[PDB]
């Protein structure tokens, strides 16, 4: 695996903060016009990131379509993500109305509601059965149907429901609770247990439209899950480590949303994961068994 060379050659020179740097200053620049009109401050958690125009998703809303969120379509690979801020107070309405009009099956939660002593997040789900949320603005009725709390991740099971025609879908929220306030997991093995769950349930499959994927500024740890699952993607289906440069496809990647991976501590993390994760991808199935027990997910 070269890419695993490349990792000890970076690692022994400790060399992660340039490379890092020089994929910032490769990395594309479109406009983001629309993110930055005064109409749309509000809808914005951080000044500073913005969907570019050209691959932002827009609401089916005629007064005002726009959300803080992005198309990632990796044609290679065969897969697209759309990734989007954690919503805010006025904008949850908003984020569920993009998950019916995408038609998505699943989102992947990166991020506690409280992280820092600070809000990273609304809380856009029901917490319990019985009390329902409904959104009146754009006319959705959500419910909790069951939840299921492992050690590193929660899955939840939710109906939306759309009250304008009585249709109703089942949505799976995948919610990664154990990333650190400060710097990166020690192991990928628990991040790659749950992206393992989160591909098992269907929800990245091209029948249902593209997974949600979000953290507070949805270009961090949202970033480094989708480089993830697409350079293990990339390896199955050219079945070669070595054809696949992770440098190369986070570029690709930041063609369709800006900061995707924030720090040099998550761009190592990302090699670390695509390396063991690649294990599985070639054959070794009893790997994904240790990973679960290692993951101490029970």
């Amino acid at each position: 695996m070269e890419m695993e060379k490349e990792f000890e050659q970076i690692d022994k020179s400790g060399s992660w903060a340039a490379i890092y740097q020089d994929i910032r200053h490769e990395a594309s620049d479109f406009p983001s016009r629309v993110a930055k009109l005064p109409k749309n401050k509000n809808r914005n958690r951080y000044r500073d990131v913005s969907p570019f125009d050209h691959s932002r998703i827009k609401l089916h809303q005629e007064d005002n379509d726009y959300i803080n969120a992005s198309l990632i379509k990796m044609e290679e690979a065969q897969r697209s993500y759309i990734l989007t801020q954690g919503p805010l107070p006025n904008t949850v309405g908003h984020f569920w109305e993009m998950v019916w009009e995408q038609k998505s099956r699943g989102v992947v939660m990166l991020n506690r509601v409280m992280e820092k002593g600070s809000l990273k997040c609304a809380q856009y789900w029901p917490q319990k059965e019985e009390k329902e949320m409904i959104f009146e603005d754009t006319n959705l009725k959500l419910t909790l149907i069951s939840e299921d709390i492992k050690s590193y991740y929660t899955v939840r099971q939710l109906e939306l429901e759309n009250l304008t025609t009585q249709e109703t879908r089942e949505i799976l929220h995948f919610h990664y609770t154990t990333w650190p306030d400060f710097g990166v997991p020690e192991s990928p093995a628990s991040f790659l247990n749950f992206l393992f769950k989160v591909r098992e349930s269907g929800s990245l499959s091209p029948e249902h439209g593209p997974v949600v994927v979000h953290c507070s500024a949805g270009i961090g740890r949202s970033g480094t899950f989708c480089l993830a699952d697409t350079c293990l993607l990339l390896m199955d289906k050219r079945k070669d480590p070595s054809s696949v440069d992770i440098k190369k496809v986070l570029l690709e990647m930041r063609k369709f949303r800006m900061g995707l991976i924030q720090t040099a501590d998550q761009l190592r993390f990302s090699y670390l994961a695509v390396i063991e994760g690649a294990k599985f991808i070639m054959g070794d199935s009893s790997v994904q068994d240790q990973w679960k027990e290692l993951s101490h997910e029970d």
